[PDB]
């Protein structure tokens, strides 16, 4: 096994130029941690050897910007457009089709950047590790790649010099979209204000007004100073041997550098002595939203540095105690006070920065109450100092921590790297941060030996700490108007300062960039795989449906879930009246948080968090793979629990079915308002999803109903519901849904658990099931534009293909991945400047066309017209089809955690006879078939086309009478 061998490194062993410094076991996580340092370049290596296939490698570079120009983000964003060993254009989004990797993506945060990737096939791991090593340590920083990828000047047509020069770029629109997010605006301003001393004072992502002050030479110097491997943290996770990683790294990249000192350390923020206060302004509230109540307030403190692991542990626990749940002091003080609608952005602990900053505050309040809120918060802290915390809540919190320690996930390496990145960015020993068990034992001991421990901590960091702050934000109806005007003024200031020779230079450089883009060029220099590497057969999983008292089919699975238990239960909806369908999402939202039998919502929530590890309920619409318009709707009462707490949880579920409290009204108002706000916030960050859903509404009964359950109609409805003052008519609906959905008539349960816990689970599930009651489609074309005050655009469009078992559906899943990887990724992201775009084939058979953060709309609708023409013409080689197969078979074979194998058969009904049937219709894909399927479905007049676009108002779009404006 990986762990046993990995526990066999002796202190002081030289391994391919590395050195052994510390090895430790982590049994609560079942892994082994190894710390190594290179004898010359000083880069740190962390190896988390753990017996899981999906291995991960990540390289980290501390990027400490000193301005808002946005240099570290663009340096990260551009080194994915060539290098020395692979001078081909775009090595990254070409290796997205020459690898079996399930994750391959890169991140950049305030004071660091980090390139991880995780995969399962060792040869593919070696290939992509070489690609990253070369494409970060030795990139050819073409100025034209900076022009394409960062910011540049360009006419409305690089061929015509008679149209004005505007800014273009991908990072530019990326940040425009990122700061379309009011939460992000607030958090950015808060971090800048509370930490104004040093690098956190400036927008490391670059402000959409301060990007143009960045020049190519600055970028090259930032790279030459920051990406030297003395600023390199290497982190690898999984079962592949260590010698491979170290040998490849040392004898590929590290040998060509020498030791420097990375004078980049972020210094401590100076302590204030007087509480401060500020004011920021943001964009308006989406649609019909009362202008009065849109203010936001915070009171954010300053916690110690995260070099001391235990102090940060204790303060994280304390913040969770103070903020989370209807049993927390600030929930009772602030949330139920009737002023706000939710907590503030970044509420609770935030250890992202060098020093943690607790935050707390409302939003949706009226301005005149700000001092009120402040007083509340201040007063509330006082109360805690004189009371403390109820012991049962502490026990529930520790139980939840234990659950999150034990629950097995598919992507453990990614979570480990994204969890230790911040703490290890600042010379902090990361092994100590992995040992949750040791620190929980320490926490229990320290809490027991002194009863007032948490009271003293709250006093020390909330009473006697002067580094407070009180930020307050207000909506401006013309915030983005002002941003556009100042950007236009900056454009004019930058343009008139240019000689005609430089104008001709810009024009010729734009033409050369266009040539470098649209020229069909080579990619053979990169390593790759073959479809002879995709495994031919997948192992089968053991299922055993067991009818239990008396017609309830109850699947079971025996997985190594580490002593945890995963109950699930799908209950249908066919007998429900049609008029109560829209509120079914609301019913599921409030079902598990209103009162169960003899308990009230605070007691029930304390139970739920004491016994289980979460108890949700969320409607699904599952389509059928033997007919186009056959769908099974229904709610999925998922759950989770430790082994011992199994009957208790099950009793809870019975209580939730038999006796839900539909008369607690104040907490229902609170939950409705809070969740409606939470749905109103999210429309930007998932604009393409909403657009695609509204487009595909009219194609499929399943599509229309999924639009009702999660489309824009849902947020519209919830906004209408949280506005009302009389919530009686809505709370009088819930019994009518409980009497149709909380029974055992049309219900199929499921269980995942270790075999040793299988008979006890049999008994408990049967007890629960005995403890419950036992009582033409014509596709049609619609267009729709949603007026949304955003800078960037979100475009959707759908096509109606054939469902899963149809032979043609198999080939389309290669074409859809083919168009994205070759044609759409170029004519949308690299040319149109968007953040993302392409096509997918939904499991139901909807060929959807989407765009993510698109500066333009009509071109993309036309770029989609050129998408079918390019495919129908067959202008792709045979290896291109070999590329798509390698891609899809890295998506279809994405590893599944013990918690869900197999939930596809339980939900969608895919027996391993039908998966292998489809898996071989994909190996049987040839050039002639892609031509045969493309001209059949995607052609004009061959299907129905539903369109939907989210974005700012546009003259041409609003003109066409063939469009609907909403």
């Amino acid at each position: 096994a990986a762990c046993e061998r990995a526990l066999q490194y002796k202190l002081g062993d030289k391994i391919h130029g590395f050195t052994v410094n510390q090895v430790t076991s982590v049994p609560e996580l079942f892994l082994t941690a190894v710390k190594l340092t290179h004898d010359d370049t000083g880069a740190r290596y962390l190896h988390l050897a753990r017996e899981d296939t999906n291995n991960l490698f990540s390289v980290q570079f501390r990027t400490t910007p000193m301005d808002s120009t946005g240099v570290p983000h663009i340096l990260e964003h551009t080194v994915l457009c060539g290098s020395q060993k692979y001078p081909c254009r775009d090595p990254f989004f070409k290796m997205l089709n020459r690898s079996l990797s399930t994750f391959m993506n890169a991140f950049t945060a305030s004071d660091y950047t980090l390139y991880p990737f995780s995969t399962q096939n060792p040869k593919d791991f070696q290939n992509l590790l070489s690609v990253y090593l070369d494409a970060t340590f030795f990139p050819c920083l073409r100025e034209l790649d900076f022009w394409q990828e960062g910011w540049r000047l360009e006419h409305e047509n690089p061929s015509d010099p008679q149209t004005p020069l505007v800014f273009k770029g991908v990072v530019f629109n990326e940040m425009k979209g990122a700061f379309t997010d009011n939460e992000r605006i607030f958090s950015q301003h808060l971090q800048n204000r509370l930490l104004p001393d040093h690098t956190y004072s400036v927008v490391s992502g670059g402000d959409p007004l301060c990007i143009p002050e960045l020049t190519w030479e600055q970028l090259k110097q930032f790279h030459a100073t920051h990406y030297h491997p003395s600023n390199a943290r290497f982190f690898t996770y999984g079962n592949f041997p260590l010698e491979q990683h170290l040998k490849q790294i040392h004898e590929e990249a590290l040998s060509k550098f020498q030791k420097i000192e990375p004078s980049t350390v972020v210094p401590a923020q100076t302590p204030w002595d007087k509480p401060r206060e500020f004011q920021i302004t943001c964009g308006p509230d989406s649609f019909a939203t009362d202008p009065s109540k849109q203010t936001t307030v915070s009171v954010s403190f300053l916690l110690p540095d995260i070099t001391d692991t235990f102090e940060a542990f204790t303060l994280s626990l304390l913040s969770s105690l103070l903020t989370s749940g209807p049993n927390s002091p600030f929930y009772k003080a602030l949330i139920e006070s009737g002023l706000g609608t939710d907590f503030s952005p970044d509420v609770g602990y935030n250890g992202y920065t060098r020093e943690a900053y607790f935050s707390v505050g409302l939003q949706g309040i009226v301005e005149k109450d700000i001092e009120t809120v402040r007083s509340l918060i201040d007063r509330t802290i006082d109360e805690v100092v004189e009371k403390g915390f109820e012991d049962d809540r502490i026990e529930a919190l520790l139980h939840k921590i234990e659950i999150q320690m034990k629950h097995q996930s598919t992507s453990f390496g990614l979570m480990l790297t994204s969890y230790i990145a911040s703490c290890w960015n600042h010379d902090g020993d990361p092994v100590e941060l992995l040992k949750l068990g040791n620190q929980l034992a320490k926490f229990r001991q320290c809490l027991q030996e002194n009863p007032k421990f948490l009271q003293e901590k709250v006093k020390q960091y909330f009473k006697n700490n002067q580094h407070k702050l009180t930020l307050s934000m207000r909506p401006d109806d013309k915030y983005h108007e002002k941003q556009a005007q100042v950007e236009a003024t900056k454009l004019k200031q930058k343009v008139e300062a240019l000689s005609p020779g430089d104008r001709q230079q810009i024009y010729e450089k734009g033409l050369e960039l266009r040539s470098q883009q649209s020229k069909p060029q080579d990619a053979s220099c990169l390593p790759a795989l073959k479809v002879s590497d995709i495994e031919p057969t997948i192992p089968v999983t053991e299922l055993d449906v067991v009818l239990t008292a008396g017609d309830i089919p109850v699947q079971y699975c025996a997985q190594p879930t580490n002593g945890m238990v995963y109950f699930r239960a799908f209950s249908s909806l066919n007998t429900l009246p049609e008029e109560l369908r829209p509120y079914v999402p609301l019913f599921c939202s409030v079902l598990t948080k209103l009162g169960c039998g003899l308990l009230d919502y605070r007691e029930q929530a304390q139970q739920i968090e004491l016994k289980t590890g979460g108890m949700s309920a969320s409607p699904h619409v599952l389509p059928d793979d033997s007919h186009m318009d056959t769908y099974e709707q229904g709610v999925l009462f998922s759950s989770l629990c430790l082994d011992r707490n199994l009957p208790d949880m099950m009793q809870l579920w019975s209580e939730i079915f038999n006796n839900p409290c539909f008369e607690e009204e104040e907490h229902f108002k609170v939950l409705v308002k809070m969740t409606a706000q939470e749905l109103a916030n999210g429309i930007p960050d998932s604009g393409h999803l909403y657009a695609s859903i509204r487009a595909g509404r009219t194609l499929t009964p399943a599509g229309d109903l999924q639009e009702t359950f999660s489309g824009m109609d849902q947020v519209r409805l919830m906004k209408r519901i949280a506005e009302m003052t009389d919530i009686k008519p809505i709370l009088r609906k819930l019994p009518r849904i409980k009497k149709h959905l909380l029974n055992g008539d049309n219900m199929r349960c499921s269980v995942n658990a270790t075999p040793q816990q299988m008979p006890q689970t049999e008994k408990a599930v049967e007890d629960f099931l005995r403890s419950i009651g036992r009582s033409t489609f014509k596709p049609w074309q619609m267009k729709t534009h949603f007026l949304m005050p955003f800078p960037v655009n979100y475009v959707g469009e759908c096509i109606r293909t054939v469902p899963y078992t149809d032979p043609d559906h198999a080939s389309l899943k290669i074409l859809a991945r083919l168009m994205t990887a070759k044609f759409l990724h170029t004519e949308i992201r690299e040319k149109g400047g968007a953040y993302g775009g392409g096509a997918k084939l939904s499991h139901n058979g909807i060929f959807t066309l989407y765009s993510y953060r698109d500066p333009n709309t009509i071109e993309t609708l036309q770029s989609f017209g050129k998408a079918v023409d390019w495919a129908k013409s067959g202008k792709f080689t045979q290896q291109d089809i070999d590329e798509a197969k390698l891609s899809v078979f890295s998506t279809v074979d994405a590893p599944v955690a013990p918690s869900d194998k197999g939930m596809d058969h339980f939900l969608y009904g895919l027996s391993d006879e039908m998966k292998q049937a489809h898996r071989e219709q994909l190996f049987a894909v040839s050039h002639d078939k892609l031509l045969a399927v493309s001209d059949r479905y995607l052609g004009t007049g061959k299907s129905t086309h539903g369109l939907a676009i989210l974005g700012p108002e546009n003259p041409k779009i609003a003109k066409d009478p063939s469009w609907i404006i909403r």
